């Protein structure tokens, strides 16, 4: 395997704008097959990159700052990896992104029927418009953007559509957290890479029934090796100093668990939403796909040190220490630039649970499933198809309590458009007793967040045999969005609804 922790991490360049005013500020993005190397040992890898770049540049932008981005298509007509048609003349690569997190106008949102071809030659039914509009109406926070094409999201992703979006606060600029080159994104990416460095994705499952056809979607994808910033096994030489680190996962399948090898603690300030209402000390924390945490290492305490983030979560099987229990490592080496004037707060943000809201709706959702004449598992939300009539309709302005019933084997992380939600509470069940009767039996009692989790959250992991319920204030657009499993493989085949967040 790949030696470990011999290239530097690369540091995504902030990304400048075409045109500024106070008014408007406006961005073009163009979508580019590529080639960078991933690592030291490795010859340049095939890639798609948004400017040509993986992960895409940095965009900083303010709160209530009007943003403009023209994302463009000027792929091949052709993709590199495998594409399996049955799970659906149209274009063989189509492209839209998403801005994830974001406050958005639905015909900005990067609805995955609003795709387009090379050019805008081709459209999806869907698309409206070729330059996306952000008023960044919302919390600071976190965001990340990526392709969201019917159908090909796990491809397009795998390939390397994905880049960082912080949205700054001014009003929070007085709790003086690390700034500037001490505000560091890091984006995680499970990858498989060949020995040619050329980037594999399975075209079937392993020794795959002769009934299935080929290429063949799989259930789920884990990869060899782990990458940060779009380097295998980097390496980060660090001041001894506090620094925050807007932490990502990018990755199509695989949830991570996060510690210090140290012992060294993690304080979280923020989650996908935005800031905690209070700091949380943390040892370890787990990161499922599209979540997001921002926190403050405290690296003051370690000059001299080698530290590696390690990982405990198993994907398809037990962590292997030399490859997967690894992410990247922290050399505190770095002589001080300046004195450390950052700060690390208790109180950060108001809680979610100052504003009061009238319970408008209950909703019940069940993730289950079915099987296709191929004998392959189709997830589905409430058993109903992408295709099927609209089924969650909630009104704009008001707010609803979600049931998330998971009777399945494991987790999946579900995730709004639009909004932000609270999470309320998880509840064990009788499995076996939903599946026969659709009556849920609880085997415990409810559990509330974690501190982690009581402030604003936009995926969310519903564990195995629990109900998660959540609540969210549906607005303050109306308009069609969705909400899906963000596990790439589950969300393409076909674990993904429209949402009409609907005006009286
Ligand atoms: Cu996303
Ligand atoms: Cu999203
Ligand atoms: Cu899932
Ligand atoms: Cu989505």
């Amino acid at each position: 395997t790949l030696e470990k922790f011999v290239d530097a991490l690369p540091i995504p360049d902030t990304l400048k704008p075409v045109q500024q005013s106070k008014e408007k500020t406006y961005y073009e993005v163009t979508m580019e097959e590529c080639t960078h190397q991933l690592h030291r040992d490795l010859p340049p890898t095939r890639l798609w990159g948004y400017n040509g770049l993986f992960p895409g540049p940095t965009i900083e932008v303010k709160r209530n700052e009007n943003v403009y981005v023209k994302w463009m298509n000027n792929l091949p007509s052709t993709h590199f990896l495998p594409i399996d048609h049955t799970i659906h003349e149209e274009p063989e690569v189509k492209t839209v992104v998403h801005l994830h997190g974001g406050v958005t106008p639905d015909d900005s949102d990067g609805y995955p029927e609003a795709w387009f071809s090379k050019d805008f030659e081709q459209t999806g039914p869907y698309f409206k418009r070729e330059v996306y509009h952000y008023p960044n109406q919302q919390r600071g926070a976190i965001l990340w953007y990526h392709d969201h094409a019917m159908a090909l999201t796990r491809l397009n992703v795998y390939a390397g559509l994905v880049g960082a979006y912080i949205i700054h606060d001014p009003k929070e600029k007085r709790l003086k957290l690390p700034s500037d080159e001490y505000d560091v994104p890091l984006l995680i990416t499970d990858r498989t890479i060949n020995e040619d460095g050329s980037l594999f994705y399975p075209s079937a499952p392993e020794n795959p029934s002769p009934s299935l056809p080929n290429p063949s979607i799989v259930p789920a994808f884990c990869g060899e090796t782990i990458l940060v910033n779009g380097k295998v096994w980097p390496y980060l030489e660090v001041e001894p100093r506090k620094y925050r680190f807007r932490v990502i996962n990018a990755s199509n399948t695989r949830t991570y668990n996060l510690s210090l090898d140290n012992g060294g603690d993690f304080i979280q300030i923020g989650s996908d939403g935005g800031l905690l209402p209070r700091s949380v000390k943390l040892n370890s924390f787990s990161l499922a796909p599209a979540e997001r945490y921002d926190i403050i290492i405290d690296f003051t305490a370690y000059e001299g040190e080698s530290i590696i983030l390690a990982n405990s979560a198993g994907c398809g099987g037990d962590v292997n220490p030399e490859t997967d229990a690894n992410i990247m490592q922290f050399r505190v080496t770095k002589p001080l630039a300046q004195k450390d004037e950052s700060r690390k707060p208790k109180y950060l943000a108001s809680y979610p649970s100052v504003q009061h809201e009238r319970i408008q709706n209950i909703r019940t959702l069940k993730l289950a499933g079915t099987q296709d004449e191929y004998g392959r598992p189709v997830l589905l939300l409430n058993n109903k198809r992408w295709h099927d009539p609209v089924t969650e309709t909630p009104k704009v302005g008001t707010t609803e309590i979600w049931s998330i019933i998971n009777p399945t084997r494991g987790t999946h992380p579900i995730h709004l458009h639009l909004v932000s939600f609270r999470v309320l509470d998880r509840r064990p069940f009788d499995i076996a007793r939903y599946q026969e009767s659709g009556e849920l039996s609880y085997t415990g009692p409810a559990v509330p967040p974690p501190p982690s989790e009581k402030g604003w959250k936009d995926t969310i992991q519903a564990h195995a045999g629990e109900v998660l319920r959540i609540a969210a204030t549906f607005g303050p657009y109306s308009g069609r969005y969705v909400w899906h499993c963000h596990i790439l493989e589950h969300e393409d085949y076909d674990m993904m609804r429209p949402m009409d967040i609907t005006d009286p």
